[PDB]
């Protein structure tokens, strides 16, 4: 499970030219890019004894211990996150998709910060 | 929501030939097509005078009603739906997707019989 990948697989979606299927894929990968994304924070906090027994908590965690700085905005993600599986709903599907060009960059962040 | 319209638009993405992006993007249409689905059968059972309050219990309840013929594939479906966060692993898309041409037919069996 590499972080480093996940990113490269969203970035790729979000250059092609959007249509419903790129959308979608787009959609799906912001997923899966999350969930490597937070149990990365995870192992990383667990490292130096704190603990991270949520997404939320692991936010919460590399905020204040440093890592990541202040932006309430990865709660935002979390929030959109939930939501991937009402996609059925079209126009949700394209609010989310709206946002994902910002969440792209703070993976590129945290990928950066990680050294 | 629709499930008949959600089941139109995995199909759609199965009839496309195939890509990553493609690929991807039925993946993420089958985690919504499948939620509609469960929520579209727990409603049904609650009509007919029964309980559902999980995805294995709402289906579990389909095959006693008489609703959808005994089939052990349905719950292998449940099994991958909750697996689509761990596609940051290809080799796990792929077998995936692989399973869909199968739960399409199942899906528009369910959209059929409830008529």
């Amino acid at each position: 499970a590499s972080l480093a990948r996940a990113v490269e697989r969203l970035k790729a979606a979000l250059e092609r030219p959007k249509d419903e299927f790129i959308r979608d894929s787009a959609i799906q990968r912001f997923e899966f890019t999350f969930e490597l994304a937070w149990k990365t924070l995870k192992t990383f906090l667990e490292l130096q004894g704190l603990e991270a027994r949520s997404p939320r908590a692991a936010i919460r965690g590399a905020f204040q211990v440093g890592l990541l700085p202040e932006d309430p905005f990865w709660l935002e993600m979390l929030e959109l996150r939930n939501l991937t599986n009402h996609t059925y709903d079209e126009a949700l599907a394209e609010r989310i998709y709206a946002e994902l060009p910002k969440a792209l960059e703070r993976f590129q962040e945290l990928l950066r910060r990680l050294e």
